């Protein structure tokens, strides 16, 4: 089996065995492609690199390939070939063109897709493209980035739901269909037939099976969006699986993605407080809430050298919590105006600690409280799995455990390559590396603290 993970900053090709262990991995940064001053995903060139690396695994019993793509990427095929390299979603879009688009979008209540800058909304790209290449767009078959690669190897164009549900303006999460807008504009009619991520797109193209030395019998799967890969993975853990659970990824962005066990009313979610609606590989709504956690923490600690996740530092970070707690030393939101649950929270310290450990420990508390608010906006309960670098942040995770006392907060036991998830598309019985360890609340308290914090915020 082979997973192709063509993300935004890193493209990874990986070879695995039927027991779900990685045999090899080939990586390569993704460099932008200039075309008019217009930044593009380098499709032609990536296609090459990955026909090389694919050749390397010709001696192996490969029976399946599954594609993985970052979101906010859309590809167009004119007369059965790539019309042009897709736009880089970070590529700017002209002011007048965007405003025109902005004023014709569907309500957030149907789409769960918030207005985002540049190309983050696929609709914005399409809107613009309709101007730059009017004819080529009308003759075009449309097809998400991830699925583009499954057509590169297969000749069959298909779409998959999770890329469409990635704040694209093209999807109606609750309805499980294209949005009124995408239909209205005739965009929905241009898309390749929707298929399930685990479905077989088809056998490897003969001309391709050749120069890679892979068997013509190799089967390509529809594939999925970068972010849903991790969800598949998380659902591999015995505690997550099919249960009501939420995965909270951390980094520059802290993102809560809930996997509801019951039907939820997403049309009621607060767009202004940085929530959105994604979709799982089954087409079921994935209520989401983010805030730029990692960015705010970094504002506080200034340099990589004082990152709150540095391992040997944990005990001292941890031991410094007691005094932070009882002196009411805390931080008020927000440090990123316009983002998260408290877009306009007037930032401020209170009894600012004068040493780094106590300031670094308190930073981990502020992120727990804001994550706490974010998890509640979407009805997260029961099981929470923390991932990303802030999983090694003892003060953060344990503060979370304390805030959600009857909830089971988790962190992973061993590292798992970012591409593992896709394997579970073939063999669902397959599980990640390590096990989940439940997080103990902070040693004794946090109510009085949060109570003060909350009161102050208001």
């Amino acid at each position: 089996t082979i997973v192709i993970d063509l993300g935004k900053t890193l493209s990874k090709v990986s070879l695995w065995d039927l027991d779900g262990r990685m045999l090899d991995r080939q990586v390569r940064p993704s460099i932008p492609l200039e075309i008019d001053g217009i930044r593009r995903l380098d499709a032609p060139d990536t296609g090459r690199w990955l026909l090389d690396v694919l050749s390397r695994y010709a001696d192996h019993p490969v029976t399946t390939i599954v594609p993985v793509g970052h979101g906010a990427g859309i590809a167009a095929l004119t007369d059965g070939r790539l019309a042009f390299p897709p736009l880089d979603y970070e590529q700017s879009i002209p002011e007048a063109v965007m405003a025109d688009y902005r004023s014709q979008r569907d309500p957030f209540a149907r789409t769960g897709s918030p207005a985002l800058p540049d190309g983050l909304n696929i609709g914005s790209q399409l809107w613009w493209l309709d101007q730059l290449h009017p004819d080529v767009m009308a003759n075009a078959t449309l097809l998400p980035w991830a699925q583009y690669w499954a057509w590169f190897l297969t000749g069959r164009a298909v779409s998959e739901v999770t890329s469409l549900g990635c704040h694209s303006d093209l999807w109606d999460p609750q309805d499980g269909d294209f949005s009124p807008m995408a239909k209205r504009l005739g965009w929905a009619a241009r898309f390749a037939p929707i298929v399930r991520a685990g479905d077989t797109v088809g056998a490897l193209l003969p001309a391709i099976a050749e120069r890679t030395g892979l068997s013509p019998d190799v089967q390509v799967l529809a594939g999925l969006h970068d972010s849903n890969a991790a969800l598949l993975a998380a659902r591999g853990f015995a505690e997550i699986a099919d249960n009501e659970a939420t995965v909270l990824s951390t980094g520059t962005w802290f993102i809560a993605m809930r996997l509801p066990a019951t039907p939820v009313d997403t049309a009621t979610l607060p767009e202004a407080r940085d929530c959105l609606v994604n979709v799982d590989v089954h087409g079921r709504p994935v209520p989401s809430a983010r805030f730029m956690g990692g960015r705010e923490i970094e504002t506080l600690i200034e340099i990589d050298t004082r990152r709150v996740d540095i391992k040997p530092d944990q005990p001292a970070l941890l031991a410094a919590v007691p005094e932070v707690l009882r002196h009411g030393r805390m931080i008020l939101p927000t440090l990123m105006r316009g983002f998260g649950p408290y877009p306009h929270g007037r930032f401020a310290w209170i009894n600012r600690p004068e040493d780094w450990f106590e300031r670094r420990a308190a930073a981990c508390l502020y992120a727990a409280l804001v994550a706490d608010t974010a998890l509640d906006l979407i009805g997260s309960t029961g099981r929470i799995l923390v991932e990303g670098r802030f999983a090694e942040a003892d003060v953060f995770v344990r503060a979370l455990a304390s805030l959600r006392p009857d909830c089971a907060v988790y962190t992973a036991n061993a590292h798992n390559d970012v591409s593992f998830g896709a394997l579970r598309l073939i063999d669902p019985g397959l599980r990640p590396q390590g096990e989940l360890v439940r997080i103990e609340p902070l040693d004794t308290d946090l109510d009085t603290y949060r109570n003060r914090w909350q009161a102050e915020v208001e």
